[PDB]
């Protein structure tokens, strides 16, 4: 088995011994668990991971993204470049499953990127309010000059593959709860978002040339802290379907 | 009786009354305009003799007995010398209503507001209302010479309408006993700003020889200060409220 060094007791774990290049099923399944248990994992010294190797690893987990510029000739690896707490696409009704991002270049300090476990703010929060949001709904939206789109999610969603439940709502992305008038909802969702990235839930990480961070986005949100030229190289697994509770009310209707 | 409300949610000015010699049928119809309205507002009752004014709260039940009136424990002067409340809610057995009539003020200045507590549950959304109905709250003081403390239904039934009321108010209500103190204060503070909207209260201008009745057990009051006049009053407290609503449907946080 892997060295594993965790972050915080919350999320996040380093990983050592990995070679990603020629990786075997037998160690990915490793991985694929250490994700399950630590929701981002670290891998550092991954210089010259090849584009190849980069797609069919993505593979493995599920679709990936095309194509945002792109290396040539491999539109599911964007290449990134140059402040709000979000999970990845929550205003589709498919948000992505999870990430793969490596930090090609860069200066060896600025530019920490942060992950917050929302299966702690979930549990976190007390039992009558637990309560309530399973049976609630929010809308998810972005409404951009090339870009007009929305999606309802569950309040609190389960893991498929964990069967554990998770906050589903981002400062981001979480427009208002449909439940709820939007006062309420305000009221309400500036608790959610304040709660859902407190200290003991998140993890900060600082990157170095080579490093690969890989999240799950369906149980995390992630911020890009502004202190700080970078590029990374991200590849998208797409197939989320966020999925709860019926919710026990109807919508509200002004 | 001619009646003139203030607002459409409480309030109401009775006019054509002689609070000194009233009679029981008369009195029965101030009692369904007190049930209907809320707070009552009756002019041009100066001199209204001591022993009539303490036959006449007794009608409601047993009055309060500190400054009172010589001979008259059961009437208190209130001499003038800031904050939404409901009069002691930190006791276990707050009053039922008050009578006030202001012996000498100034023409402004002074003014009191009301606002309805049926009003404030009803305006809440389904889920909100569905909370709520099975939490408790901690009512509390702590001055030098009184340190009281009671638990009270977030939402109680008024025993004589059968409706349903919200009973938290800013100036006695510490905390929501099921939910933790951070969630306990985001809610409060949603609450307080919301129960006391315009569209929930009423605001009265007093003249020498008005009398004011309330409920205590499905208002809030508020006393306005914006004038440097001394003003008299004589207040008159109904004591016997238990308010109930349902049992807690979580035990207290830890
Ligand atoms: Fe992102
Ligand atoms: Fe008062």
């Amino acid at each position: 088995a892997f060295e594993v060094r965790p972050l915080t007791s919350a999320l996040g774990a380093e990983i050592h011994g990995v070679r990603l290049e020629d990786i075997t099923d037998a160690d990915f399944a490793e991985l694929r668990r250490l994700l399950l248990k630590h929701l981002v994992i670290f891998i550092p010294d991954q210089e010259g991971w090849s584009a190849e190797s980069r797609i069919a690893f993505g593979r493995r987990f599920g679709e990936l993204e095309e194509h945002l510029p792109h290396l040539d000739g491999h539109p599911q690896i964007q290449i990134i470049d140059s402040p709000i707490w979000h999970t990845d696409m929550t205003y589709a009704p498919n948000p992505p499953i999870g990430s793969v991002l490596q930090i090609v270049d860069g200066p060896a300090q600025g530019g920490d990127t942060m992950w917050s476990n929302q299966y702690l703010a979930y549990e976190g929060l007390s039992a009558p309010l637990r309560d309530l949001l399973d049976g609630l709904t929010a809308v998810h939206s972005i409404h951009i000059p090339g870009l007009d789109s929305q999606a309802e999610h569950p309040v609190v969603r389960v893991h498929p593959e964990t069967g554990r439940r998770a906050l589903f709502v981002n400062r981001a992305h979480t427009s208002h709860i449909a439940q709820l008038n939007r006062n309420e909802s305000d009221a309400l969702l500036q608790y959610l978002y304040r709660f859902s990235t407190s200290p003991e839930f998140t993890c900060r990480y600082q990157w170095r040339p080579g490093s690969v961070a890989i999240w799950d986005n369906r149980v995390t949100q992630h911020y890009a802290v502004d202190d700080y030229h970078r590029r990374g190289l991200r590849v998208v697994v797409l197939g989320d379907t966020p999925s709860g509770d019926k919710p026990r009310w109807d919508h509200y209707r002004p």
